[PDB]
This record gives C-alpha cells, structure tokens and sequence, in this order.
C-alpha cells in the first residue's frame, strides 16, 4: 500500500554538514499534485527544499510506472549520535474531505435474503427473511420496517414494474396480477416506514426469483392495452401466443361510442419477435375526442376464405377386362359413370407392363394387338375438359 | 400473411353427390386450437364436418411449416352453373378480446424530444421540445402536462438515479447536483400534473444525452457517503481519481459526536474498478447509538514516511601516485580527511577485476610487465555505525 515517493526515497548523509535525499513521483501524477518533504528532528517540522535530478540517485522506480527524479540537500551544521531523523511526505495543498452523518437520517436497513418462491395453491407464496440480530429492541423492529416487492416478466425492464408493500415477511400473490403463459421475476427490498422518524436509503434489492405464471387459453389474444396521446391518435397494443399465428390472423377493430359502425384499424405491426408471445400494435385516428368519449376496442379474428366454385372435378371409373392374350381380346369397356351428362370427358388409357394414348369421350376403345405374355395391363382416367375444368380422376382397376 | 389452412385449402368435386376438401393447420397449433371449415352458400353457411388425413391431397405444405392435414366431405346433391362456392375458416371457440377505454383516463402524453445538453459558464442548461398539436385547444396544453428529468453518472444504473420535477421545457441544473470531473447522463419524460382530471401513463423516455460535469480538484477525493444499517454498523464509500493513488494514500476516520477522539476505521477495501475513478469502502462499528447520535466522518491522507538516522553514509576517497611502469611499484597513499573519527573505516582497494583495515595505505606484490594503472578504493563503516559503500576514486 506504499505510495510512490516513499519507496523511491533513500537519504544519505555527507557528514560535513549536509544530508542528501533522492526520491521520485509518478509521471502521470505530477500534473495533479506535487509533494513536499518533511525532515523530522526532535520538535522542528522543517519542509525540505527539493530539486529534480534526471535519475534516482539511490533507488529504482517501480518498473510499471516510469518515475520523476528528485535531488534534495538538507544542510545540517551538527549531527550527533543522538540526533534522530524521520522523513515524511505530505501534499502541498491540504486535501481530504469530511462529512457529518446524523445516524437517524442516514439509515439504510439490511436487505431481505433467504428468498423462496412457492405456490401453495391457486395463490403464489413469496417469502423472504431479514436479519435484525438482537436485542429485540435495538433501534428498529417490526416497526419502522416495511417491504417492497417488484415483479415483472423477464422481457420487461425493472424500470417499469408493479410493486407491493407489506409489513408481513411474506406476501401472497394471486393471478389477475399476471399474464398467463409467461415467466415472472420477483425481488424484495426493505424500506423505512413512511410513518416513521427515520430517514434514508431503501435496502439493497434482493436477489431475483423466477417462476412461471398460471397456464392460460393460448389461442386467445392477451394484453390489450390502448392509450391516448391527447392529440387525435389512440395506440392500442396486444399480444398473441406465437404458435397460434399460423392458425388464426387477428386485427383490431374500434368504435367511438357503443353506437358507431365498427371500424377497422390499419396498419397492424408485427414485432419481430423471437419470444414465445408475439406483440402487435395498431394506431387509430381519433378525430373528435368528445369530453367523455369512450372508445370501445376489440381484437377479433380476421377473415380467411376463398371461392372454389366448380370448375373443379374429380370422379373415377372401372374397365372390365375379359382376357389375357393367347386368344382374340378385343377392346375394353369402362363401367361408371357416375354419369355427368352435361360436359365432355377426354378419357385416357394405358397398357403393357409407362405406355399410353389420348382419347375422346368414348365409352370404349379398341386394341391393335398384343400376343405373348398377357393382355395386361391397362388402366383408365377422366379429366373434365372444355367449358369445365378440374383434375384427372384417380386410376382404375388394374396395375 | 395468410393462415396455413387458407393456403392449404383445396376443395375438389364429384358432381353427383358430394364435395371433398383437403387442408392443414400448423404442427405446433395442434394442442392449441381447433379450426372449423365453413361452406358458404346463398343463405346457408353450414360448418363442414372434417377428420384428420395422412397427407395433404392437393396442396404442398407452406414452405416454412410442417402441417397436419384434414380431409373433409360434404353431402351436396344440388349444383348449378350459377352456384357460388365460398369456403372460410374460423376457430370454433369464441376466442377474441374486448376492451373499453374511456379516453379521459388512459392518456399517454407525447414524449419529450429534440433534446439538447447545454452547458453555461456556471450552470447546466437542459433543453428539449414536445409536439402538442392544434387547435391551441386540444384536450391538454400547458396543463395538464408536467415533467420529470433523471440524471445519473454514466456508470450508474438508472434504477437508482436522481430525479427532478419542472413545468417547463428546459431546466437549469445547478452544479452541486453533480460530482466534479466525471460523465453524467440524462433523460426526460412527459407526465400528468396531479391537478389534472386526465389519468394515464407517463410518456416514453426522451433519448439519453451525455456530458461531463464541472472540473474539480481531482487530487481531492469526492463522493463520501455513509449509511447506518440500523444495527451496530456504518458503511462508507468514497472515490478518488485513480492516477492520484500513486502520489497519496487516503483512509477513513470517524468521531462519534465531535467532542470524541478520532478513530481509524479499517480495513479499507478497494474496488478495482474499471474507470478513471477508484472506489473505496470501509465499514466501522458503533456503540449503543444515542437516539440523536451524531457521527463525523472524514477522509484524510494516511501518514507516509520512513526512518533514516545515520547509520547511513557515503563518501569519496582520493589516492596520490608514486609512479607507473618500472619505477617504484609498491604501496599507495590515501587522502581527505574528511575526518569522521568516531567510527570504523575499512577502506577497500582492488586491482583484481582486497578487504583492508582502517589503515590509510596498502602494499602490493606487483608484477612489472606493462603499466600500473588502474587502481581503485572505497570508504564505509561496520559495527556500531553503517552505510552505503562509497564511489571509487580518481581511476
Ligand atoms: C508544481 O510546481 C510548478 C511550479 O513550481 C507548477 O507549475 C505546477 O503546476 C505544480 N504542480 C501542481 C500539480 O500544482
Ligand atoms: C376439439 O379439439 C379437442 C382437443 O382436445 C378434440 O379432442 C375434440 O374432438 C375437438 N372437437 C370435436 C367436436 O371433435
């Protein structure tokens, strides 16, 4: 803990009259403060007139710093064997600071600790402990002490968070104080009674405690918060559970007064977001704020749909197959039909053992020849065409 | 942004009797919400009955998602060229949310902005603006608005920060609201005057803005503060300018009542701490605190110095020479005198790169090649008195 100039001191007597001393100060520090040397002989005080060499005569500056050299001579007409020398350092300007601290108005109580989060039931049990030692009466007790607990959900900063005050050493937390599907954090600090004489800083913030809020519907949007900027705009925000947003789309509808036609807010903005909840905000103009105006705002699901008509057609059909080679096997026939009656067909056939041909709307088609192996295989389909559209029917019977 | 069921919906038809449709919901959603499919016709609406499919018949799943297909059939005998087929998805539950907001009581004023940090010679000016609109009567103007500024040192957390309340669009920040050479930050928000009928939330914070406070001694330590933990202890903390600790040590002292003798509080603990400052802390005890007990705490410079006496000495010690190279080569003379006379002397001569007595002359064996030079000596005390070996002489 030794200061620089004192370690850099060696002072050696020349024995005629004088004493010569060599010391140093740091080279960043000479700018901030200068030092004067004190020579102590019985009662004298006596500040030493100092000068600065280019190098420490008798010592080495600590190599971390680089040093500033000093060379001082103290003329001493007479020594003795009993002369007694002490060299001390002090600053040339009297610096230091002093504070009056009335104990009453400077009390900062001890923090709470041993802090446990437990559910007992529908409720949530926040507990803490505080060490006042003893005596039971020493300067503070159950009075004048009180407590402040702050809870918030993780994504929130503490700066804005709700707060409770109990003289009790535990507080019961129930929902409606909480947004269902999120992680919450709580911490306690010890506060002085507003209702007491004693003044000062609140206790250190306790360590945090984390827990998951009661479960919730998850499909439903939550956190509907709408606020008015006092000039012709109202800003509403809400949260939906992220996994829902593929299933449902939401939008925000307002009516001024519970009379006016419902009106749709745009735009709706999507906060990015990686969180388990996804936040949404929309700002709606409010052009004629009445004195007492009650806007009524709701989050309803947007509409999702399409026209399919038809124009869209599938069906399906069987051939009857009366042979496999080694004989005269003529044509093929398709039974059902499922008879459409309005609209054209363009039936399709295939054969052998990817080999096909295109056809008209004909209840049967003729085969050129096969011979060895077996008449097999041949399959059919039907695709509505011309006026009407659709998709090929699933394949039939055989292979 | 269209839901995965609307993307995945393909209804296709077999004109005889029924229609069949294929669609999906997100994998994730499966535990969460049951969607239903609606067949829109004319007057009817009529929710489709659907069941779960192994695969999506006519559609690929949306590129991002993975999905869970449904297959739905509907018994429709009657058709037409004019027929209008519309299918729409909706959750089966009534799920949705409705909130009334009387404007008067939920108001979040426009935040401060275009905020400037302004120094004067002595004071500190703090500027901003607020956009309040027109007509000059809209619902709030000079009132029901108020203000709150927080300022803190760059190193502090805003959680603990000093706050101020004005009705005005600027403030003059007295120094002595501010520690000396150091860097402060500040922000402002708009609030509602207590007098207001309007209720709401204080506005968002204006942006932070940064400046460095009045210059100061800097050799002096600032920011002494002490707290009484209400049982038997008082905790103090102070800063110094870090590169001062090379020149000076400080310590913490206390007087319970001024009349009382100064005690030195120990140990003094130093925080590292990364900055231009270095923070120190020390906690000192208490007696029974008197109800009004007044304590006095000071940081002074700790005593710094070391003893010498003599018991330390140094000197210089000339020889004269008889000659060099081939005339008389033995002994040497010493001078000066320079008379200590109280103490042992033990001068020492060397040619070799030899401890001698209080004697002022040495003799040597010699050689007589070459030339005698160079020959050195030294002067010091042993026994009762002591010092550093003197510098060699004239050689
Ligand atoms: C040290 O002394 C010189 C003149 O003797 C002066 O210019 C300088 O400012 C002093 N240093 C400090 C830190 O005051
Ligand atoms: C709605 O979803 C639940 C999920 O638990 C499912 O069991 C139920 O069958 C669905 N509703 C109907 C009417 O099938």
């Amino acid at each position: 803990e030794e200061t620089v100039p004192l370690k850099t001191l060696e002072c050696y007597n020349d024995y005629t009259n004088r004493i010569i001393c060599s010391w140093a100060d740091t080279e960043d520090a000479q700018g901030l403060i200068n030092m004067t040397l004190l020579y102590h002989q019985l009662d004298k005080i006596q500040s030493v007139s100092c000068e600065l060499s280019e190098k420490l005569m008798w010592s080495e500056c600590p190599s971390s710093h680089r040093c500033v050299p000093r060379r001082c001579v103290i003329p001493y007409t007479r020594f003795s064997n009993g002369d007694n020398d002490y060299y001390s350092f002090q600053p040339d300007r009297d610096l230091g600071i002093q504070l009056m601290v009335p104990l009453a108005q400077h009390v900062q109580p001890p923090p709470p600790k041993d802090i446990h989060i437990s559910p007992s039931g529908d409720h949530f049990l926040l507990e803490w402990s505080v060490s006042l030692g003893d005596s039971q009466v020493s300067w503070l007790s159950s009075k004048d002490i009180e407590f402040e607990v702050a809870y918030k959900r993780l994504q929130d900063s503490w700066e804005d968070a709700s707060s409770l005050h109990t003289s009790n050493f535990q507080v019961n937390l129930e929902p409606k104080l909480f947004l269902p599907n999120s992680i919450y954090a709580a911490r306690v600090r010890t506060r002085l009674s507003a209702g007491s004489s004693l003044s000062g800083r609140p206790s250190r913030w306790s360590p945090e405690v984390h827990w998951d809020s009661q479960p919730g519907d998850k499909a439903q949007p939550q956190n509907l918060q709408c606020f008015f900027d006092g000039i012709q705009s109202l800003h509403c925000s809400w949260e939906v559970w992220t996994q829902t947003t593929g299933s449902v789309s939401f939008g925000l509808f307002y009516r001024p007064s519970p009379a006016a036609p419902e009106e749709k807010c745009s735009p709706v903005v999507k906060e990015p977001q990686a969180s388990v909840y996804t936040r949404y905000r929309c700002s709606l103009p409010v052009p004629e704020p009445s004195a007492h105006s009650q806007y009524t705002v709701s989050v309803k699901h947007l509409e999702q749909g399409k026209f399919i008509m038809s124009y869209y057609h599938i069906q399906m059909e069987p051939p009857i197959l009366q042979q496999t080679a080694n004989a005269a096997s003529y044509s093929l026939h398709w039974e059902t039909q499922k008879i459409p009656k309005y609209i054209d067909h363009t039936f399709q056939v295939q054969y052998k053992k990817s080999k096909t041909e295109n056809l008209g709307r004909v209840n049967s088609m003729d085969l050129p020849q096969l011979e060895p192996d077996t008449s097999y295989c041949a399959r059919v389909r039907v695709k509505p065409i011309s006026d009407y559209d659709g998709i090929w029917s699933e394949w039939s019977n055989e292979y």
